[PDB]
């Protein structure tokens, strides 16, 4: 039922904005586990700018273990289109979900959206039999 979020994600107001389902901090590879097979990782520009070879790494530490990857940039830096290009490019080749959130709030509500869905529900059925 909860999202689980790395303590590096501590300090995010963010997380002032996960309201409608349970979080908690937990020891985990991505930023926000959001099911199963699914999780997020999150990234303002302005953090991309000042540290860009973070984000290249954190993907690359994810690896393929999770089916849905969620890149949530929040875009908070005047003349974001050149990094937002390039970090789609980076999205491609890993094949990760690029979503553009513009604000804290903006970013809590995906994450939500994310965790109401199972990415492979129950299938009652094939079990019944
Ligand atoms: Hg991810």
């Amino acid at each position: 039922n909860s999202i689980i979020v790395s303590p590096r994600q501590r300090g995010n107001p963010v997380l002032k904005f996960v309201r409608n389902v349970p979080w908690e901090f937990g020891d985990v590879i991505p930023d926000y586990v959001l099911g199963q097979s699914t999780c997020a990782l999150f990234l303002s520009l302005r953090y991309h700018n000042l540290h860009p070879d973070y984000i290249h790494g954190r993907l690359q530490s994810l690896g393929k273990n999770f089916a849905l990857r969620v890149l949530l940039v929040q875009v908070d830096v005047k003349d974001p289109q050149q990094a937002l290009k390039e970090l789609a490019k980076m999205c491609i080749l890993a094949d990760c979900t690029l979503i553009l959130a513009w604000s804290p709030e903006e970013a809590g509500r995906y994450l939500e959206t994310y965790k109401a869905y199972e990415q492979k529900p129950a299938d009652l059925l094939m079990e019944k039999l």
